[PDB]
């Protein structure tokens, strides 16, 4: 019954998911002075023009915006990646306060939140097979800071009222994820894992350097979500982030 509380939080996950203490866990701190420019990286290609969203779901630990991945539409390619990866969902991690909420950290700085756009390697046929492979997933991670509002986020903010509690979903078509991207695609990359149980080590992380800014009002509505289900005592959905994990035998590479 994993979660982020005192008795079921990240320091407890290893009992049910021993890979929590593995050799390529995520997230990590990005030490900007140790990450090296890699000129062997190909230009990154984020092609979300034909993305088609279907639904939004509160799964008891975050909310997922799900996409139709039955065809070749929204794809991530290039950069560190061999081949093409298909968008299946995005979600966020955020804090109870503006001073924390991100998973990755940059010179130990915590951002207010972090966007994860999840993609699976189409060479493995579906998501389920891809998460049995060391290169089965690519997560594009984007930091959020509190400042000016992000117009492209408002449609997400505005449906959260209808999925307050665990297991609630709402139709969510025609959402364009291009509206969540910053100007620059400069990034850091490293091999890692899912940051939630089952913490599978299948992910090529691509973490953008440029944060997007969101309004205090926008992230306060994230914090009105519930971890609990309908009719249960209210436990606000905040601090659904895993702290930085040991880098072990990994190198973070810079695209810039
Ligand atoms: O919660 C998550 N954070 S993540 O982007 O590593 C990820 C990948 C796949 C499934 C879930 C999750
Ligand atoms: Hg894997
Ligand atoms: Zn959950
Ligand atoms: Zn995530």
């Amino acid at each position: 019954h994993w979660g982020y509380g005192k008795h079921n939080g990240p320091e407890h996950w290893h009992k049910d998911f021993p890979i929590a203490k593995g050799e390529r866990q995520s997230p990590v701190d990005i030490d900007t002075h140790t990450a090296k420019y890699d000129p062997s990286l190909k230009p990154l290609s984020v092609s979300y023009d034909q993305a088609t969203s279907l639904r939004i779901l509160n799964n008891g630990h975050a909310f997922n915006v799900e996409f139709d991945d039955s065809q070749d539409k929204a794809v991530l390619k290039g950069g560190p990646l061999d081949g093409t990866y298909r968008l299946i969902q995005f979600h966020f991690h955020w804090g109870s306060l503006d001073g924390q909420g991100s998973e990755h950290t940059v010179d130990k700085k915590k951002y207010a939140a972090e966007l994860h756009l999840v993609h699976w390697n189409t060479k493995y046929g579906d998501f389920g097979k891809a998460v049995q492979q060391p290169d089965g997933l690519a997560v594009l991670g984007i930091f959020l800071k509190v400042g000016s509002a992000k117009p492209g986020l408002q449609k997400v903010v505005d449906v959260l009222d209808s999925i307050k509690t665990k297991g609630k979903s709402a139709d969510f078509t025609n959402f364009d994820p291009r509206g969540l991207l910053p100007e620059s695609l400069d990034y850091w990359t490293y091999p890692g894992s899912l940051t939630t149980p089952p913490l599978l080590e299948c992910v090529t992380w691509i973490v953008l350097k440029e944060p997007i800014s969101v309004s205090s009002e926008q992230v306060l509505k994230f914090r009105k979500l519930n971890f609990n289900g309908e009719g249960e005592p209210e436990e606000l959905m905040v601090d659904n982030w895993r702290p930085a994990q040991p880098l072990k035998n990994r190198q973070i590479k810079a695209s810039f």
